[PDB]
């Protein structure tokens, strides 16, 4: 629609865990952020999170208060190979607007 300021989330940062809050949401072959963005702005979520390549999880507080970050977010996205899902042990975590 525009280059920049497209899309209704902003990325946190990379954690190396999640709070308890956070649920999977799906396993997909084509996860990506905005898919993992239309997924949680559908359950209210305030946060999401790709884990592994190809997993979206949802939650509701900022990892930022509770969890150690990360440089380990090495998964590419199946949906979106220029953006990484998380790692293996480790997750990318987004704000819904
Ligand atoms: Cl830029
Ligand atoms: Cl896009």
């Amino acid at each position: 629609l525009v280059p920049r300021g497209s899309h209704m989330y902003e990325y946190v940062n990379c954690f190396s865990s999640l709070p308890s809050d956070f649920s999977k949401a799906d396993s997909y072959n084509w996860q990506s952020s905005s898919h993992c963005n239309s997924e949680c702005s559908a359950k209210g979520a305030s946060y999401f999170a790709l884990y592994n390549h190809s997993e979206c999880y949802c939650g509701d507080t900022n990892p930022s208060g509770s969890e150690s970050t990360s440089s380990s977010c090495n998964t590419y996205c199946f949906g979106y190979s220029s953006e990484m899902c998380g790692g293996e042990d480790a997750y990318s975590v987004y704000q819904l607007d």
